[PDB]
Formats: C-alpha cells, structure tokens, sequence
RNA sequence: AGUAGUAGACA
C-alpha cells in the first residue's frame, strides 16, 4: 500500500548565485587538467622515468624465465597417437639413457627414462591400453601413469624432489647493454619461429594463398600442434586418480620427451602440474639461459628444462595457444587489409603470427598488466590533450624480471616516442598504419591474447580490499573534519564560496543538486504522462520471490555465523528459506518494510578479468537486494527517458544513440556563427568541435550516497503523490551506511602471517571485531549504475545552463553521454575566422564593462569550457580522471569503441576469441550452437566472413575434440550408426562443419531441418533404406524430447529434440532440495501443467516450484561447474562416462548411439509420422530456405576495380507464456497466477484465439493439441551490424553487404 | 625449480 514515509522539503536554490560563483571562477586562470602531447615532453618523461628506476628496485644479474614450454622442431610434426607414442618413447629412451646428468634435473630424467625403459610387456600393455580393456599391474595403475618409488631413485633426484617439496628485484633497463642483450634473445627466438620447416572459393583465393599456406609451413605452425599434444597429455594426467604417479610421454620421433612428474590434481583449487621437458637443441622455445642444463653427445645436444609447475589456467591457455595466436593473425590480417588495402606480405605475416604465438605461449601476469598499460598509453600519445606523463609514470611502476619484459619496454618506448614525435607505425611490425583504429586494434588483440585472472590469488585477494577500506577511512576523515551533518547532507553555496576547499569528492553541494535536478524536470516534464506510467509499469504490486531476478543461481549473502564471516548461497536459497519461513509471498514494498530494521552487509570476491589489477565485485544479502531493486527499478523507470543516459539503452543500441549524437555535433559543426557587435555589426567565427573520452576517477568509491535523495526528492515523476518517491528516498537512507565483510580466505592468511607490517595493521583496523566494518557514502559498486549515471547527466546538463547564462552572445554547442564512470563529452566552440582582430577587441570590450569572466573565452574556449564542466561535476562529487581522460579534436572513444568522426570501429577479435573458451557444458549440440551463435555474433560486430570462417571451423573443430564426436574418436558416430558422419544428426555427433553466411541468415539449427528435408526427399522419392534409417533417427531423437519435461529445457531449442545431458553431479545435494520427494515433484508436475510456463504467484505452489528446480539437470550442473573445469570435460566426455539420458537413466553416448541404431534400423514410416516430418519440412523452410535460396539463386561477378574503403556505420536488422498458461490453466490457484502474469486479463481468451490460428499458418500446426503446442511452445518465447555507409537497414541489404565483403580486396557485383 | 609477488602463497 505503499507506506509513508517521511519526504524532504526543497531548499530553494537559486541559479543565479551558481550563474555568478561561475562568473567569479572564470575570470582566474585555470591550470588546465591535462598536458600537451609533443615528443620532447614523452621524451623526457620517459628518460627521467628510466633513470629513476634503478632506486626502486635492487639490482638484478639473471634474468627471469618467460617460456612457460620449453621445445624444439627440426622437421614437420604429425598428431601424436598411441602406437607412435610407444615407438617413439622406446627410441627417445635409448636416446637418453646414453646421456651423462650433472644437474639434479637430468638425473631424475635419467631415473624416469631407466624406469620406463625397465617396464614389462605386460606393463607396456597395461600402459597405453584404452579404460575398456585396462587391468591394474604391479607397476602400472593408471592407463598412462607408472610408479617410481624412492628405491629406485639416486641422491640428486632425490635432491631435487626434496627441492619442489620445501624483496623482489629488477634487471636494469637503463643500462644499454641489458636492453641489447634482451633484444637479441627475443629476436632470435622470434627468428627462429619464422623459420620454414560461394564463400569457400574466395576463402580460397585469399585466405588461404597469403595466410594459411604461409603459415602452415613455419615452425610456429608445427610448435603449436605440438603443444597441443603436450598439453593434451598434461591435461590427462591431471585426473583425481592419474596425478600421483609419473609419466612419459614422447614426440616428434622420441626428439621432444615430458616428463610428468607426481603432481596434485587440478580439479583441486590452487593445484599444479609439476613437468620436465627434455629436446633436441634447434629453432623453436628455446631459452638456453634458462634452461635447466645442456647434454651434449657425438654432435648432438639435448636441453633439459627445468621442473615447470603450470595451474590450471595457464594449461587451458597453453592447449588453445595455436587456436588463438592464429585468430589474433586473421584479424591483424584484415584490419592490415582494411588499413593499406592490400594484402601483407609472407615476411610480415610470418612475424606477426610468431609474435602473437609468444605472446600466447608466455602467460604471464607482468606481459599482461604490461599491455593493459599500453592500451591505454597508445591513445595518451595520439591525443592533443591527455594525461601520459601520469600514464608513463605508472608503466615505469614494476619491476622488470624477464627478458621478454625488457624486449617488450624498449619497443614501447621506441613506438610512444615516435608517436608522439607526429602515420602511425606498428608495434609488432615494420608498417606505417594509415588509420589509429589500426594499431589501437593491434595492441588490443595482443591484450586479449592473455586469458583473464592471471593474478596472484593470495595477493589479489587483499588487493580487492585494499580500496574499500582505504575510501572508506577517507570518508571518516571527511566526516570527523566537517562533520557528519555537513557531509550527509551536503554544503551550501554560500559556503563554498567562504571556503573553496569544499569542491571535492566525497562532498556535495545541496544546491547543486537541486538545480541538476531543476535541469533534468526541464526535460522529465514535457513526457510527465509517459515517466509515470513507465514508473507504473515496474513490478510494484507483483509478488518478491515469483520473478527470474529473485531466484536466480547468483550468489548472495547469508547471515553471520558463529565465526564472523558473512554466508554465501544463491538467490534461489534464500528464496526458499524465506518462503518456507514465511506464510504468503511478499511485494517488493511489502518486503522492504519488513526488513527495513536489518542493515545492509556485503562481501567482495575477485572478478577474475585481465587487468593489470584485479576489480573485486560485491555481493550483498536480500534487503540489500530489495533496497537496491527498489531504488534501480525506480531510476532505470526515469531514466529511459533520457538520451544522455546510456545505461538504459538496450545491449548495442549504445552504439547506435552513440552514432546519433556524433551526427547532431557534426551537423552543427557544418556552418558558420556570428557574434553581434556594439555597433549593431556582426563578428564571424568557425565553429569547431573537441571530444573528450573521459573516465571517472573512483566512481563508487570516492562517492556519497546520500546526494541521490535530495535528488530523487527533486526529480519530476508524474505519480499523483509522493509515496513512492517517498519509499525510495527512506531505501536510498537505509543503504548509506553498510557492513563490508572480508572474505574467510583473506581472514586466515592475515591470521597464519604472525607478526604484521604496519600497513596491514592499518587495513586490519578497519574491521574492529576482526571481520566486518562499516562503510559510508560508498555504495558498492554496480549497485546504483543507473542513479549515479542519471545524476552525472544531470550535473552535465546543469554545466550546460550555467555555461549558457555565463555567455548568451556565444552560441556553443554541447553533446553528452554518460554510462557511469565512462563519459563522452562533446563540447562545440568558436574560433576567430581570419587573424583575432575584431574578436580580441570585443573580448576586451566586453571585460572593460564588467563582464570579467570573459577572460576565459580569449583563446582555446573549450579549455574553458571542460574546466568549468569538470568543477561542476566535482560540485556533485565526481572526479573527471587527470589520466584515462583524452582530449582530440578527431578522435573519441567510448564504450569500448573507437570513432573517428562519426565512423565506428568495433573490437571483434574479443568475442572470437572468447568462441575457444565457449563452453555451456550443456551437450554436444548446444556447445556447437553456442560456439556458432558467437562466431555470428562476431560477424555482425565487424568481423569479415572469411576470418569468420576461419573462427567457425576452428571452434567446430575444438567442440569436435571436446565431446570425441571427430573421427577417430570413441564417440565417432559413423562406427556406431549405419549412416555417415555428415548425414548423422547434430545431436547424434553429426558433423558440425557449416558455412558462416547461412548460420548468419538462417540459423544455428539449419543444419538438423536441411538433413530432414534430404531424408524426406530421398524416402518420398525413392524409398532407400538410408532415407528410413535417418527418418528413424529423428524419430528417436523426438522421443528422448518427449520423455523429458516442459519445466526442464534449456540452452538452444531443436524442435526434433535432442539428447538430455548431465554432467556435474553435486555431492551435497544442496540446500532444501530434500524437503519433496521427486514422487511429489513429478505428480504436481504431471497435474500442474500451467507451471511449466508461468511461475505461481503464491507462496505454497511457489514453494515447490522454487524445490523442484534445484533438482533440473541443468540446475545442479550450472550450480557446481566453474569456467576452468572444462578440463573435466576431456575424461568424461571423450572418453565417456554416465551422462547423457535414456529411457529414464543415465548412460553413456555410445549407449544413446548404440539405442538410435537399433530403433533407426527397426522403424517403419507410419501416417502420422509422414504428415509430422511433411509439415516440419513445408514449415520451417517458408522463410529459412530462402534464405538458403537468396545465397544459393545469387552471382557474384568480381569487377576488376579496386575495393575502396569507407567509413563503417552501424545498421539495425530490420506475454506468450501467459497465453499458454491460460489454456493450460484448470484449478483457481492457476487461473489466478496466469491472470496475474497476464498484462491484460481480458483479452486473453482473443489472444488465444490468435494464437491457434497463428501458428496454424505460420508454423502449420495446431496448438489445440497438447503434444504439438508443447513442442511448439518454446520457439514461441522468440541485432546490430557494423556494415558499410552505403548498406542500407534493411534485412535483405545486409546479406548483400556480406556477399559483397566475401572478397577482402576485390569488389563483387551481384 | 616454477607460478606469483615491492601482502608473508601454492607447500
Ligand atoms: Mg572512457
């Protein structure tokens, strides 16, 4: 009902006294918050910087290891296989038992190598024998692994287990010969990786003539297989019960010898695979300095490494090296291409793709936070304005350990001197770059190439709380100087103005955001009807618990346990434990006053991304949440009606209200201004436009909280009353103040470190019980994103006022956009057109009357302009970074994307090569889908369709060796099923292979309705026994669709249906999943058909509801599986275990096989089953076929002109549920719930009448029957393209757009 | 010995 709450009265401000504080502070001079970019200045910066670093760090002789494999090749590599493993480790073994060891790593390789040379036949046979026929020896316990115990072990072995089992210097960049020496390793290792050992055809003649067929033949190439051979040999031994022996494995002929000694499993946490390496000395990884010893012979040297211990991560990231540094090359090569319009030459390419397969071999976090600097250093020196002294500053604030390191130094300060010294030349190359999108994408590609979380656990988990503690004891400081009344509630005007040391974060003015607020209602009443009715529209009088946000599987907070700590559950669990606790089922309002007493609390967990230091988001408890959804819902209603906020917009229709306000700015651009003069004359001028990409320094953190209520006191709704307005000022009250918990892991090792330096005495006191401590005016971050945005726009939009009142003779022009700490200021300014004369005098004139502050706008306005900006943002306690932020006159950045002008330059490469790590765990089928759907999504960002290709079969391939469906693998369907690898259904381990162009246009399950139509074709045509045996296939699959539930389906939707796949198994069981049994579960769910599609808005059905979805296969799988523990995925899925469904159990793939065969070869084509696969195939290819049908039907003609490049715009492509819980709905209970769901209970009957004759038309089949509609009922639940500027919006041009791109360099005419 | 680190770890 909402409950009322006590509002707060306006203040009154006045702009006038803010219109002349302005006055007053513009008529000083400013120092302007940024430095001019020339290259004396980075110059300098950089040589001070250099000799200064000496003193930070000690003096360092040896540098480091980066080579995280060491190897070589001499010849081509062929893929490893079991017999040729055998061959090769006999004859590696005699190779290297004729060895002499020094070191204490040769004499353990030694030992491995007399060991396994001293195995039996039946050991041998037991080893390297498949799970099906392996039998345990005295020996030999694991298919792969043997044992070797300390009896068989000499003293320097033994020495160096002993050695496994037991300040931070720097080398000396400054000096000239370390810098050479370090230069000279990396280019001969980079030297010695160069070393030579309708879409398809034009991918023939340029993808595959200048890049594949180069790259196939480097050592890079064949180095990357075997790689992947190793690190597939890694990752098996890396099971629970094979890590604690010893292995040995051999390649390339018994040249490359691992050596897997005993290590603790890496399905554990914080585990590593401990290995040697022992190779031929040749091209390749080799670091002989850190090699662990050098074994010569007659004319043959063998380097044996030293023991490596690899985590988890780095081995995921080691396996899809090749994959990755071969993406990162395809990409360099088309935005090469797009940049010189040509192709690059082999040299060039060659030393590009061994540049980004070192970069992908050395996962190392310091390469890492290296290139993260860079990404941003690269647009401070291509600025006008920025802040890179800060930024060089901050590259020169680590220690230099490795030679790699040092290499990678003295060719960004070569690249950042030339850059400033302007044309921009690359950094991993010899070419002059045409366009900075070019080499911003290049640096970014070598970024990504890194994998995320590359951190120190221990380190980083105190690092993420360093800085809530540390803004936290600021506001203390803040509050204990000027008192908790003035910081709460803000300062006065009329103070600042007696003390101008005010102006800060953390601090706010009242008036200030009052006439924000004044300048937004200005805005929010012209659409007073369409705010108060989107603000009616939230969820206000719906259930709490009955929607997907409040019972998800994200994490939450618990309660305080005995220990101290704060719990940690799902949404979901704390859903069922207040519902069970409680008797009905809240509102959101109706919660809020419940548990308005409680105290919002919080925790910190890492968010493992790539950054050079580790952001930390928070997770907070349910009144947290309710106060926070209150609050959001609220200020996202307002705010998507605003087109300064961003946050509002849609996924990518960012990018488009982007494009739109680069537009307006240059549309104003384009003209001319003219100033009146005293003898009513006119003074011309030129307009000029300046973009400023800012950041926001300590957005959350450096913030108050409490500046939004007086705001959302003051902020224009349409509602009758101030209830709700009310309601969320009292919730915006109640999460100023907040517990910040540490984590338990942080806890102990602060606890195991006995005595303590000073400053983790100063972070400890801030927990006075040793576990939590409070916090004020920061909210959390990613808690109030769109308040907090909604409030930067309106204090931009207030600088706007101010700065219109300062001078209404200058008609300047401002364009801003706001997604919360990133910023996009677009401030239009006037320039003299010919000398100053005529505009210094009126400058003079107009100081000689008073106007005082006119001395501002003398030159360079738009300095001016931003100063004034930036203190009226400080005013409402926002800081504009002195060093993220850039300044040019050309280029911007905002969103992660780069605009020159008004073009539009897309990362793609970031989504391509997160399509490697893509793993649902879902099924074959659904991965293959997920994989595709991110390739075309890839597409549709900027990506060519031949480097989309190239995307496309390489995930296909790496899905395909991931779930064994490739041939040659146990789950191979051909040797299993009567039928061909390419005509087996996709579910069935059916060849993924599929063109990019009809993924893009007609889907991602074309594949399964094109195999149906060519079975239907043959059997309709001439009744083959093949054509009935696929026919049959497809009847199986739709029973295994059958035999699941409508409540249990998810990922990617095949109407034929698709086998069900369980693969995490908890052993806990979870929480309140025991309370039903699945006899109740299945029952109510059996006699409750309309909750299959609605959830019940009533705490007793809603209650078992919430029970029986912590017992959906997926539920459980998504609720233990983490983003690494796709290792688990290559020993129960390839070599198979109990995982997918049949006939009510949990078998094994080769069972589901083993059951289509026997059902496909024992089918009979039936009446029914005719008119089912007629209407499937005369249904779903009305529009997906001619799609197939416009790619097919077209020609493309190459003309002989030249391809000319353009400047890239974005293009557009251009409740259900409640219908079928209606006509499912029998009991009141239902009925009830359904017309709650229901937006408009009345019509709901007609709807249903539309919806049966709907899908009679398009889809063919009727909804009146119960099977067919249930089939149905999921596809009835259902994107932006960086094109060229001539592509028009329309779905038909697109297609176009992309055949005519087919060719990167030629021009095609359809 | 590796990964990591000017927060003591894996161990
Ligand atoms: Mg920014």
């Amino acid at each position: 009902y909402i409950p009322d709450y006590k509002g707060m009265e306006p203040i009154g401000a006045n702009i006038e006294d803010l219109v002349d504080y302005s006055k007053d502070w513009l008529s000083r001079a400013r120092n302007f918050s940024f430095f001019e970019v020339k290259g004396t200045a980075v110059f300098e910066c950089f040589n001070s910087n250099e000799a200064n670093h000496c003193q930070r760090y000690p003096m360092s002789r040896k540098p480091r290891n980066f080579l995280l494999i060491q190897c070589s090749l001499i010849t081509s590599y062929k893929p490893a296989t079991t017999l040729s493993d055998q061959i090769d480790s006999r004859r590696a073994c005699s190779y290297i038992l004729n060895l002499i060891p020094d070191t204490p790593a040769s004499y353990l390789i030694h030992d491995m190598a007399y060991r396994y040379i001293n195995l039996t036949r039946e050991d041998m046979i037991n080893y390297y024998a498949p799970r099906i026929q392996f039998k345990q020896t005295q020996n030999v316990r694991e298919p792969g692994t043997f044992k070797l115990t300390s009896s068989m072990l000499r003293a320097e072995s033994k020495a160096m287990l002993d050695l496994l089992n037991n300040q931070i210097e720097s080398l000396n960049i400054a000096s000239h010969i370390v810098q050479s020496e370090s230069v000279s390793l990396i280019t001969k290792i980079l030297s010695d990786l160069e070393l030579n050992i309708v879409l398809d055809k034009f991918f023939q003649n340029e993808t595959q003539k200048y890049l594949i067929d180069v790259l196939k033949k480097t050592t890079a190439w064949h180095i990357g297989h075997l790689i992947r051979d190793i690190t597939e040999s890694l990752i098996a031994h890396s099971g629970l019960k094979r890590s604690k022996y010893w292995s040995l494995h051999s390649y390339n002929n018994g040249n490359v010898i691992l050596f897997i000694l005993p290590s603790k499993s890496l399905e554990v946490a914080g585990s590593f695979i401990r290995f040697i390496t022992v190779f031929r000395i040749g091209p390749g990884l080799v670091d002989k300095d850190n090699l662990d010893t050098i074994l010569i012979d007659g004319d043959s040297q063998w380097g044996v490494s030293k023991v490596m211990s690899i985590d988890l991560n780095r081995l995921l990231a080691l396996n899809i090296a090749f994959e990755k540094a071969l993406i990162a090359t395809a990409t360099w090569f088309q935005y090469y291409t797009e940049d010189q319009g040509q192709f690059p030459l082999q040299y060039a390419i060659r030393s590009v793709f061994a540049n980004h397969f070192l970069l992908a071999i050395c996962q190392k976090m310091k390469l890492c936070a290296i290139f993260d600097n860079l990404r941003y250093l690269i647009p401070a020196v291509t600025s006008l304005y920025s802040g890179f002294p800060s930024l060089i500053e901050k590259l020169f604030e680590r220690p230099f350990k490795s030679s790699l390191e040092v290499y990678i130094y003295y060719n960004i300060k070569s690249l950042l001197v030339a850059l400033a010294q302007n044309v921009y030349p690359s950094f991993m190359s010899r070419i002059v770059y045409k366009h900075y999108r070019s080499l911003i994408s290049e640096v970014t590609t070598c970024f990504f190439l890194f994998e995320k979380g590359l951190h120190g656990n221990m380190n980083e988990e105190a690092k993420i709380h360093l800085e809530t503690v540390e803004w936290a004891l600021k506001f203390r400081e803040k509050e204990e100087k000027y008192g908790e009344s003035l910081v709460e509630n803000g300062y006065m005007m009329w103070e600042l103005r007696a003390n101008a040391e005010l102006a800060e974060q953390q601090l706010y003015c009242q008036d200030a955001i009052e006439l924000a607020a004044i300048e937004l209602n200005k805005v929010l009443a012209t659409k007073s009807s369409v705010v108060a009715n989107s603000i009616l529209s939230k969820n206000w009088e719906e259930p709490y618990f009955s929607q997907t946000r409040n019972i998800s599987l994200k994490g939450m907070s618990g309660q305080v346990q005995e220990d101290g700590h704060l719990s940690s559950s799902v949404t979901i669990i704390e859903a069922i434990r207040y519902l069970s606790n409680s008797r009905h089922n809240p509102s959101l309002l109706k919660l809020y006053e419940e548990t308005r007493e409680q105290k919002a609390m919080a925790r910190i967990v890492r968010k493992y991304q790539r950054t050079e230091a580790d952001r930390g988001f928070f997770i907070t408890t349910l009144p947290t949440r309710c106060r926070l959804e209150i609050i959001e819902d609220y200020y996202d209603a307002i705010a998507k009606n605003i087109s300064e906020e961003y946050i509002s917009y849609g996924g990518e229709k960012k990018i488009l209200a982007i494009q739109g306000a680069l537009e307006k700015a240059l549309r104003w651009a384009s003209g001319e201004s003219f100033i009146e003069l005293s003898n009513h004359k006119f003074i011309r001028m030129k307009r000029k436009l300046m973009y400023v990409s800012a950041d926001a320094t300590k957005w959350s953190p450096g913030d108050n909280s409490a500046k939004f209520r007086r705001f959302t006191s003051m902020l224009h709704n349409g509602l009758p009353n101030n209830k709700l307005k009310n309601c969320v000022i009292d919730a915006l009250k109640q999460v100023y103040k907040t517990d910040f918990f540490m984590s338990r892991k942080l806890r102990n090792y602060i606890d195991s470190m006995e005595s303590l330096d000073p400053h983790i005495k100063q972070f400890l006191d801030f927990f006075p019980d040793g576990h939590h401590g409070e916090v004020k005016g920061n909210w959390l971050q990613g808690n109030l994103n769109k308040c907090s945005s909604l409030f930067g726009v309106a204090m931009s939009l207030l600088f706007k006022q101010v700065w219109t009142n300062l001078f209404p003779e200058l008609d300047c022009f401002f364009e801003f956009a706001h997604h919360s700490d990133d910023a996009l200021f677009i401030y239009g300014y006037l320039e003299p057109v010919d000398d100053g004369t005529d505009w210094f005098l009126f400058v003079s004139q107009q100081i000689q009357a008073g106007h005082l502050h006119w001395f501002s706008v003398n030159t360079e306005m738009w300095k001016s302009m931003f100063n004034l900006h930036e203190h009226i943002l400080l005013l409402g306690s926002i800081k504009i970074s002195p060093k993220k932020t850039t300044v040019s006159p050309t280029n911007a950045e905002f969103l992660s994307t780069f605009f020159e002008g008004c073009a539009v330059s897309i990362p793609f490469v970031k989504i391509l090569l997160g399509s490697l790590s893509d793993l649902p765990g879902l099924g074959y089928f659904d991965d293959l889908a997920a994989a595709q759907s991110r390739c075309v999504k890839a597409l549709d960002l900027g990506a060519s369709p031949q480097v989309a290709q190239l995307a496309v079969a390489l995930c296909t391939s790496k899905v395909e060796r991931l779930y064994g469906t490739a041939p040659g693998m146990v789950n191979h369907p051909a040797a299993y099923l009567q039928v061909k690898h390419t005509d087996t259904p996709i579910p069935l381990g059916g060849n993924g292979a599929m063109s990019i162009m009809e993924l893009a246009t007609a889907g991602i399950g074309m594949s399964d309705k094109n195999l149906l139509k060519r079975a239907l074709l043959g059997y309709s045509h001439k009744r083959q026994k093949s054509m009935l045996y696929i026919l049959g296939l497809f009847k199986f699959l739709m029973k295994l669709s059958d035999e699941t539930f409508q409540h249990e389906r998810l990922g990617q939707f095949s109407f034929i249906g698709k086998v069900q796949w369980k693969i995490f198994t908890p052993k806990s069981e979870f929480e309140f999943a025991d309370m039903y049994t699945s006899k109740f579960l299945e029952l109510w769910s059996s006699q409750h058909v309309t909750y299959d599609y609605i959830i019940p808005k009533g705490r007793d059905n809603l209650l078992i509801y919430l029970v029986r979805k912590l017992n959906d296969p997926s539920i459980v799988t998504a609720m233990t599986m983490q983003s690494p523990l796709q290792l688990r995925f290559r020993m129960q899925a390839k070599q198979h275990m109990k995982v997918c469904r049949l006939d009510g159990e949990w078998v094994t793939f080769r069972e589901v096989l083993a059951a289509a065969n026997s059902f496909a070869e024992n089918y009979s084509a039936t009446s029914q089953d005719m008119d089912l696969f007629q209407t499937l195939t005369s249904c779903t290819f009305s529009k997906e076929y001619a799609w197939k049908d416009f790619l097919n039907g077209i020609h493309c003609d190459v003309i002989p002109t030249k391809q000319v490049q353009r400047a890239k715009v974005a293009r557009t492509f251009t409740s259900i549920p409640a219908v079928i819980g209606y006509k499912f709905a029998v009991t009141v209970e239902e009925m009830s719930d359904v017309l709650d769901t229901a937006k408009f209970p009345d019509s709901l009957s007609v709807d249903l009448k539309t919806m049966k004759d709907g899908v009679y038309r398009e889809l063919g089949l009727d909804i009146s029957l119960p099977d067919v509609m249930k089939r149905i009922a999921p596809m009835l639940y259902k994107r932006v393209v960086i094109v060229q500027g001539n592509v028009e919006g329309t779905a038909e041009a697109i297609c176009r757009y992309w055949l005519k791109s087919m060719s990167l360099v030629k021009t095609i005419r359809v």
